[PDB]
């Protein structure tokens, strides 16, 4: 496995057609899991996975600039599982960034931060067994 939390350098940021794949496994009695796709210090894309916000489990999304979180994307549909293997994979598309979970299909974000090429690193962080973290061009 590998060692979270996990900086995959991007390589002259992201483009359309650029598939970030994530594969590991949440661990037992998991709290959080995070993907910071970021802009030096800004983070363009927060992707969130919450297990116990207020005994619910919610996907929530931002973008933090200047330091400062902006207004949260909040998505129900929960395809984690504690103890469960998992595949992430994140599609760069012209206007959003769109997310796939196990092969089906999440959630879209649209791009807050436009400078896409300057987006050139992938943290991950969180509650998770790391297995592979990889790109491709489809
Ligand atoms: O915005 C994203 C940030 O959120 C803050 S928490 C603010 C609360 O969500 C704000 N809020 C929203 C609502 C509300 C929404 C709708 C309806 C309504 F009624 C109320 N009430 N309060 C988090 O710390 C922040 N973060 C998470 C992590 C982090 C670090 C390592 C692993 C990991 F997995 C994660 N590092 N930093 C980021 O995730």
């Amino acid at each position: 496995p590998l060692i979270v939390p996990y900086n995959l350098p991007l390589p002259g940021g992201v483009v359309p057609r650029m598939l970030i794949t994530i594969l590991g496994t949440v661990k037992p009695n998991a709290n959080r899991i995070a993907l910071d796709f970021q802009r030096g210090n800004d983070v363009a894309f927060h992707f969130n996975p919450r297990f116990n916000e207020n005994n619910r489990r919610v996907i929530v999304c931002n973008t933090k600039l200047d330091n400062n979180w902006g207004r949260e994307e909040r998505q129900s549909v929960f395809p984690f599982e504690s103890g469960k293997p998992f595949k992430i994979q994140v599609l760069v598309e012209p206007d959003h960034f769109k997310v796939a979970v196990n092969d089906a299909h999440l959630l879209q974000y649209n791009h807050r931060v436009k400078k896409l090429n300057e987006i050139s690193k992938l943290g991950i962080s969180g509650d998770i067994d790391l297995t592979s973290a990889s790109y491709t061009m489809i």
